[PDB]
DNA sequence: CGACATGTCTCTACGTCAAGATAACTTG
DNA sequence: CAAGTTATCTTGACGTAGAGACATGTCG
């Protein structure tokens, strides 16, 4: 029995009136999450110098196609964090040189954070090796099964929609 | 397409010598802990007055059973964060009332955490609608679905 | 226009990790 | 005993939400 399992048995030999079989899932899920980013995903972000949030920034740049370069809002929409946290996400990548903002020619408001030269050979080469870590994270699921693992995550997401 | 396969066809584009595939599953995990526990399960959590972790906690000690005290290394090795985090969890939930420090009989360095019966009922009642919130979070997903979702993520569990 | 909305940063306040401290426990 | 280990808290550092501030964009 893992960490949810034996939880749920204590709940049902606590609370007989409840029905606590979701907790299995949900909690599997958190813990997963959890797991998956402290131990596998963010200590190979941490040799290439980056926080999770940082590696995300780059690789939400370098995606997106030259001139590589966004703005905060499309940032802090895409990664799912509050405008403030991602001028702190700015802030720090700004100041190791991985990226460089100037002002938004469309946008009075605006300012667009590009990758610099730097910081795009560095999740050039990042993101190749966390594609590689996230194959070896995802190892214990045949090719079948993780696929029905990404059908059911987004089958659940889009019921939270 | 999702924000998960959208960021996977940019790769594609922008990089065709690498497979990105993975990030499919992963960024939907990621995604799925994250906005569920943002939109349904903390805010349920904030109207009882809890933190997520200090529901967790409350939790944990219920469900051991009468008379619902652990240790603080129980606690910690049950919750996953580490034994300062879960020093300051326990601060917050005896300022409230919710739990009560004493030492531990069976070992000098140890203190037991245990339930006041105001943290009792509280998370007595918190547990209900949290597991009404779990069933409707879930209710996308059919019975067989559900277990098939808890079975492959044990299975992921099982890998790490 | 003035009223309202948005982009973005600055700021407070909090949960978290890891390192360190130290009393008490374990081992031999 | 003497050395090593564990329980637990304290502490510095950092990412984070979201309120607030303010310049600039949008609306009738």
């Amino acid at each position: 029995m893992d960490r949810a399992a034996h939880a749920v048995e204590q709940w049902r030999s606590e609370r007989p009136d409840l029905d606590p079989s979701s907790m299995i899932v949900l909690g599997r899920l958190q813990e997963a999450a959890l797991v998956i980013a402290r131990d596998r995903l963010n200590p190979l972000f941490a040799r290439y110098g980056l926080q999770p949030g940082e590696f995300d920034v780059l690789a939400t740049l370098r995606r997106s196609g030259a001139p590589y370069a966004l703005t905060p809002t499309a940032l802090y929409d895409a990664a799912m964090i509050s405008s403030g946290s991602m001028t702190n996400r700015i802030d720090r990548l700004e100041k190791a040189g991985w990226v460089e903002r100037r002002a938004n020619p469309a946008d009075g408001r605006g300012t667009l954070v590009a990758l610099t030269s730097a910081g795009r050979a560095l999740i050039d080469d990042a993101v190749v090796a966390h594609v590689d870590n996230q194959r070896r994270v995802l190892s214990a699921l045949s090719a079948a099964e993780q696929r029905q693992l990404a059908k059911l995550l987004d089958k659940l997401l889009q019921g939270q929609a």
